[PDB]
């Protein structure tokens, strides 16, 4: 199903966008769920492939 992403350390959806050729917004829209300030690293994630 699609292509899943691991949070690392210091990740925030914006460089996740930036390394994914897409936008903040995108990965918000495929983890609606998730907030983006209570990242943790571990947290699976789902990305654009």
């Amino acid at each position: 199903m699609g292509c899943t992403y691991t949070i690392q350390p210091g990740d925030t959806f914006w460089a996740i966008a930036q390394r994914r050729g897409t936008t903040v917004d995108v990965i918000q829209s495929l983890n609606p769920g998730v907030n983006p300030a209570r990242l943790q690293v571990g947290q699976v994630i789902n990305v654009p492939c």
